[PDB]
This record gives structure tokens, C-alpha cells and sequence, in this order.
RNA sequence: GUCAACCGAGCGUUGAUCCGAGGAUGUCCGAAUGGGGAAACCCGGCACGAGUGAUGUCGUGUCACCAGGCGCUGAAUAUAUAGGCGUCUGGGGGGAACGCGGGGAAGUGAAACAUCUCAGUACCCGUAGGAAGAGAAAACAAAAUGUGAUUCCGUGAGUAGUGG
RNA sequence: UCCGGCUCUACCUGGCUGGAGGGCAGUGAGAAAAUGUUGUGGUUAGCGGAAAUGGCUUGGGAUGGCCUGCCGUAGACGGUGAGAGCCCGGUACGUGAAAACCCGACGUCUGUCUUGAUGGUGUUCCCGAGUAGCAGCGGGCCCGUGGAAUCUGCUGUGAAUCUGCCGGGACCACCCGGUAAGCCUGAAUACUUCCCAGUGACCGAUAGCGGAUUAGUACCGUGAGGGAAUGGUGAAAAGUACCCCGGGAGGGGAGUGAAAGAGUACCUGAAACCGUGCGCUUACAAUCCGUCAGAGCCCUCGACGUGUCGUGGGGUGAUGGCGUGCCU
RNA sequence: UGCAUCCGGUGAAGCCGCCGAGUGAUCGAGUGGUGGAGGGUGUGGGAGUGAGAAUGCAGGCAUGAGUAGCGAUUAGGCAAGUGAGAACCUUGCCCGCCGAAAGACCAAGGGUUCCUGGGCCAGGCCAGUCCGCCCAGGGUGAGUCGGGACCUAAGGCGAGGCCG
């Protein structure tokens, strides 16, 4: 779905614009992803209970994958004649990911 | 799956969940169809297996009504029939409207009111279908040596007519 | 074309049925049952599907404002922190089904018939009966007995079969035109509980279906039946750690957040309504509660000094003139 | 709705004020404070288009007013305990009342109102530690009692049948 677990994504819209991070969990039922080190929020818990800062999810539409050349890019798909596997495309240059 | 989260356990690179096709599973009531009954609950007959010292006990199946046939039987009785069985195939109930068909009213208008109107409308009932119904003139027409099944549109026309 | 057997037997002429071969067509309303299958046809679900991190500004957050460049056979649509074709779902376009199912042909196999068919000169028991029509009684055709055809039918009656019938709007003659009492047969048409895709000068929570929410629920009625009210925190739960008052509820701080006069009784929060405070009025006053005058006090503003003028204001209103709400 | 297309997060609509202007219904590229997402000049077009009345409808809030009433004829006082608070609850002492009930069992009926534990917003016509409140847990043990295995009345259903 152009955004998977463990990828490298760059935030487009949001207070923590321009940061980088990994993908921890995807909420495809809600299309809302969670990225460590981005969109840092605070929380209050009363069980041991303190001001625990936790990571909140973002809409995937506000994030995108960054190519190895440090250039964020859309995603494209191919069908591998060798095995028929649908792979990623660095849309600007169409490499493999 | 959701409320709803949450955990807790956990599942996946061999491809788990997710979607689609076919299949199996489907307790009980419910046309209910083994009998009965206050629905979701009581009570049996028959055939095969199993366990107990045996019974007790267990599972599985089958067991309505009507219609139409088939085989067997046959009461008054003599022939034969009714009835009696047993077996195959159908139907049984539900569903918004539409269609057909059997039946079918008053409020109302008439400035009252019966004829009349309201109207063969509402409603009830029995049918099928995806449509139905109607359908190949015993029809019209009017001297033309004309039309040529049914059905549905717009006309013809609120005209000919009908009506205390 | 041929073969056989018949019209109670065997031998010319005449009238039928059965078998070898061109038909009639067939899942058919006019013969019945069987014999089996190919469209990138569609349906059931799917795949790809272009082109800005572009930069700066306000900005919480940009899709926004400005500047460039973008692609488009795709600038319908939805979402993302505010108006997004160049961010995602996706849009044109392309593509695709192992299996099953609805609509389209094609070689096993089946029936029939060519004992039947087409064209030419004269004399002698069949083709819809309790039916057509009739007397009475009623019904449907615009037609209510009216002068009343045609149709149907309840009861009694009841016909001809070709020089037969029935219709031609009472009814009759010549002629004029079409076969009743048996049967079936697609297309044009009506409808939508159900599904899909699209659209609306249709509503936007007292509207709109009764029902955007546990709704045909709560509830009412024993019954048939009736039948409600009740949407929005935030972009995201980040739903108020911790401290203090109090038993808690409730509340005040602290933090979250752009905002907590967004705190879950949660957008906006009006009016009736009930308060606090402030300025002024009111305890000799007879009444649709105002209007016209109108001093005083309060505050406001400019020319001008301590308050007086000035084409002065707003609030109050002491007192007096007039004054009998509104709709029917 | 149509439009040249614009207005606006440098604050739209909406709300509450103020100012000025039109003879009116109003208007203001007119603004101050809340609000934080849409409005729309002009010219047409179409309307569920303008509310005070209808003993209108639905919702909210008024007043009579902190007034009437707090639901019997049996009736209490007090000690101590719990608790923040104690007439109203727990324990104790006395008093009173029913005692063919105002006691004890069932049927019909209701269905967790039974017991234990916790808390008192909401409910109890007041407070309430209490409750028939709410929250959690527990609780119903039958060959011999009762309803089916049995039979039947009134009556209901009813194969065939009769009539419609
Ligand atoms: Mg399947
Ligand atoms: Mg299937
Ligand atoms: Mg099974
Ligand atoms: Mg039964
Ligand atoms: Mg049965
Ligand atoms: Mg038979
Ligand atoms: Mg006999
Ligand atoms: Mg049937
Ligand atoms: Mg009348
Ligand atoms: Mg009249
Ligand atoms: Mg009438
Ligand atoms: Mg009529
Ligand atoms: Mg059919
Ligand atoms: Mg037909
Ligand atoms: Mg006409
Ligand atoms: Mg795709
Ligand atoms: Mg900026
Ligand atoms: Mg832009
Ligand atoms: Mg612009
Ligand atoms: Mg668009
Ligand atoms: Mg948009
Ligand atoms: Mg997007
Ligand atoms: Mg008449
Ligand atoms: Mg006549
Ligand atoms: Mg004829
Ligand atoms: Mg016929
Ligand atoms: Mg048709
Ligand atoms: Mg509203
Ligand atoms: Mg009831
Ligand atoms: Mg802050
Ligand atoms: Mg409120
Ligand atoms: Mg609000
Ligand atoms: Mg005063
Ligand atoms: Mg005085
Ligand atoms: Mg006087
Ligand atoms: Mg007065
Ligand atoms: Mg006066
Ligand atoms: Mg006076
Ligand atoms: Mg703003
Ligand atoms: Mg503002
Ligand atoms: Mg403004
Ligand atoms: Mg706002
Ligand atoms: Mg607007
Ligand atoms: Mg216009
Ligand atoms: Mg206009
Ligand atoms: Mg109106
Ligand atoms: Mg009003
Ligand atoms: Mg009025
Ligand atoms: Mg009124
Ligand atoms: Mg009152
Ligand atoms: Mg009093
Ligand atoms: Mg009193
Ligand atoms: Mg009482
Ligand atoms: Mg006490
Ligand atoms: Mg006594
Ligand atoms: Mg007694
Ligand atoms: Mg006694
Ligand atoms: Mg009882
Ligand atoms: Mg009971
Ligand atoms: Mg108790
Ligand atoms: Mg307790
Ligand atoms: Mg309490
Ligand atoms: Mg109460
Ligand atoms: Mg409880
Ligand atoms: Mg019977």
C-alpha cells in the first residue's frame, strides 16, 4: 500500500514537518500510521502513574517514503517477470526498493 | 467484527486475516410433516449397531395430510365396486406492487333525497407469472374491385350520445 | 419410385393402411419424448494506472496568498490540522479468473415423412348442440327500458349445416361483408419488497422515512393497535499526571492543547427567565403604565481654566398637558 | 438555481453592540467584542418565502409560592455503637398497637424484590450510615410435594363426511 512496516518515511504536513523515522504499526482499517520520533504527544495515566510521553498516529496521507538520495518520492508498482512480484518504484527514477 | 477500548494470549514471508466460487456443518420453534401441545417443549412406534452381570442405556435413521397413479385385498354379495393397505411423483407456507378472476358499501355531489353519483373505488377471497391478461375476426367499414390478430401511446373530443 | 397386406377368399378396372427414399418442422400455441457442446458477452470478487518534499508568508497546523515551473485521453468524487488535478483512496484508460451461473452456435443422437405430392373436363352420412336464437329475470358495453343491436349469464325452451349463420345500433327485402359455439401463441405495456452505478434549483435534526442514535426499541394498551424523545468535544484522547478544599459530589490551581468563556451535562449559546454590581428614581401617592414638555443628578465630547459655553450627546428621569391594549 | 467571478484563517456565516443613510419593507466593498468555516456583488430564474393571535403544535421557562400537601385511625423516650453528620439505621430498656391479624404457610400472579459484601448523585414525598437504590458475589439439591408419562367433564380441534 505504498507505506509498509519498517520503511523510511518523511512527514509532509504536521507540526513535526521534515523529520524522518521508521514505521512501527499501520492502522489500515483507519489508514493512520504511527512513527517513532514524530508527532510527540504527552499523556497522563493513573494506575507508577506519571506524565508518560507517547507517540500518536498520523494520517498516512501526510507521510511519504524518502529515497536513498534523501529525496522524498511517491511510490510506483511493477510486476516482476522473473517471479511476478509487485515491487516498489521510486517514481522520480523508477528504481527498486 | 463492534460497543470497546483494554489487556491476555496469541497468529504471518512456507504467505495467517481479509474478498469471491463450489462444498460440509446447521440445535430448537416456525408450513412443521411421528402424536400432542401454552413456540422455541412433552410423549412414542419401526430398522441397525453398540455398553452393562443384563436391564437400565445409548446413538443413527424412518414414521403427517391431500392430489395423481401402481401393486395387493375386497363388505354388505354372487360378479364387481366403496372401503382397506403399501410404494413413486407433485402441492402445502411466506413475499411490496402489478395482473386475472369470484364478492363487493357509505360517508360524500346532486346545495335536501330514493333513480343517479361516489364506483366496480376501499376492502375481503382464490390463482398463477415475471409479467399477466388479450390474441388470429363469426371485427370494422360502406361501394373505394377498403381495412386485415392482440396490446400501449397522442388524436380524434369533452364532440355523437347517455342522465329525476 | 418400389414392396406387402386389405375392402369377410385366387385371377384387369376402383377405394386404404404398413416398410426402403426430397418434405412440414420440433423443445414449439398446431407430434411426443430423449439425445450436447462454443462470446474477451456480462455477472459474482480483482491488477496497473501520470505529473511539485518546489520555494517563501501568514500562519497551530496550508490544500491557503505570491513566484516559478507540472501533467492531463485522468481538473467526477472523498480524506488528510483552513480552498489540494502536480499527497492518498481515484478518477480516463487500459487489463484479468482456478471455479460456478444468466444471455449467443457448433459434431453423437432423435422423428417424420417422397402410398405420397403439382398443375385439368360432369351427375348423386362430416367442419365445434343443449350451442345460435327465444320467453322471463338481472348484469357489462357512454347507453338508467328507452324504439333498443350487439355480450354474459339464472330459469324454462330451442334451431338449420351451404338456396346454413350471425352482424351491420328497433325492423325488414335485394343484394354488401366475416365463419360462433375447441385450443392455445413472443413484441410493444404495468409494477419494484431486492441489488448495482449514477443524478437532483430535493431536506439538513420541531426538516427529512415513525426511525441519521440500542427503533418499530422505551413506553401505552391484555387486543387488534398505537408509538415516542434522544446527532456534532477536538485534527488527533493529547479525555485533564500531580497539588489543594471537601466524605464524596463539586471546585480551584498545575499541565494538554490554537483555544478548557472546547472538560466529556462538551461548536456556535439568542429570547423568554433568574441574579450581582454600577448610575439615577421612588415611601402625600389614585393611573392601558406611554407620549409632549421638563428641572435635577451621572457620565461623555469640543471652544473656552479651577466650571462656563457649545448648531452638545447618552442614562435617568422629580413635576405638569393629553391619554380607555391588541385580533376578532 | 445561472452566471463575469469575487469576498474571507490578515477571520466567512451566525450572535451581541455602535454609527450613518433610504419615505418602507431595509441598507451599508460600515465597523467594535464572541465564532472559527464558508459566503457571494450584479442580472435573471424557481419558490415549503416573511407570525401575535386559530382555547394552534413541540420544547423551555414563568407565576399562584416557598403557599397547599407530605398519604390515617397504633406512639414513643432514652442510653450506648457505627458514621461527617444519627428522632428516623444497628444493639440494649422500658411504652403502645394487631393478634380469626397488622402472625405463619401456599395457589394465581410477579421474577431476583432472598442473603452477603460496598458506596448515597439518581430513586424513598425530608437526612439518611438504611432500603424493595444502585454495584459485585452467593443463593434454589426431591423415584416419594407439584405440572408431562395416565383417564376424563364443560368445551375446543378434527381424517374421511355433510353444507357452503
Ligand atoms: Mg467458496
Ligand atoms: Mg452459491
Ligand atoms: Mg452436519
Ligand atoms: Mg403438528
Ligand atoms: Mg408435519
Ligand atoms: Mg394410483
Ligand atoms: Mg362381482
Ligand atoms: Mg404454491
Ligand atoms: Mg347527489
Ligand atoms: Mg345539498
Ligand atoms: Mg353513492
Ligand atoms: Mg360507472
Ligand atoms: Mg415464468
Ligand atoms: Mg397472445
Ligand atoms: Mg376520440
Ligand atoms: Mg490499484
Ligand atoms: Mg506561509
Ligand atoms: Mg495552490
Ligand atoms: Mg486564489
Ligand atoms: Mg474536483
Ligand atoms: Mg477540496
Ligand atoms: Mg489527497
Ligand atoms: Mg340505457
Ligand atoms: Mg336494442
Ligand atoms: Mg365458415
Ligand atoms: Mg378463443
Ligand atoms: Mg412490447
Ligand atoms: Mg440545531
Ligand atoms: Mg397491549
Ligand atoms: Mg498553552
Ligand atoms: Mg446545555
Ligand atoms: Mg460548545
Ligand atoms: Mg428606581
Ligand atoms: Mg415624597
Ligand atoms: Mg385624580
Ligand atoms: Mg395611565
Ligand atoms: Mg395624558
Ligand atoms: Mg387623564
Ligand atoms: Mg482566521
Ligand atoms: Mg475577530
Ligand atoms: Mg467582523
Ligand atoms: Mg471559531
Ligand atoms: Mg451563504
Ligand atoms: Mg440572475
Ligand atoms: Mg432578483
Ligand atoms: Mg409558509
Ligand atoms: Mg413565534
Ligand atoms: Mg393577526
Ligand atoms: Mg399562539
Ligand atoms: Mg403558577
Ligand atoms: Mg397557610
Ligand atoms: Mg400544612
Ligand atoms: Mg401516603
Ligand atoms: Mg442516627
Ligand atoms: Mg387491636
Ligand atoms: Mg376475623
Ligand atoms: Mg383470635
Ligand atoms: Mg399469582
Ligand atoms: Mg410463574
Ligand atoms: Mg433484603
Ligand atoms: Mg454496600
Ligand atoms: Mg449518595
Ligand atoms: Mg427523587
Ligand atoms: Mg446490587
Ligand atoms: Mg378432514
Amino acid at each position: 500500500m505504498k507505506v509498509h512496516k519498517g520503511d523510511t518515511v518523511l512527514v509532509i504536513s504536521g507540526k513535526d514537518k521534515g523529520a524522518k523515522g521508521k514505521v512501527l504499526v499501520a492502522y489500515p482499517d483507519r489508514n493512520k500510521v504511527l512513527v517513532e520520533g514524530v508527532n510527540r504527544i504527552k499523556k497522563h495515566t493513573a494506575v507508577s502513574g506519571g506524565i508518560v510521553t507517547q507517540e500518536a498516529p498520523i494520517h498516512v496521507s501526510n507521510v511519504m517514503v524518502v529515497d536513498s538520495d534523501g529525496k522524498p518520492t511517491r511510490v510506483g508498482y511493477r510486476i516482476d517477470d522473473e517471479t511476478g512480484k509487485k515491487v516498489r518504484i521510486a517514481k522520480t527514477n523508477g528504481k527498486d526498493i
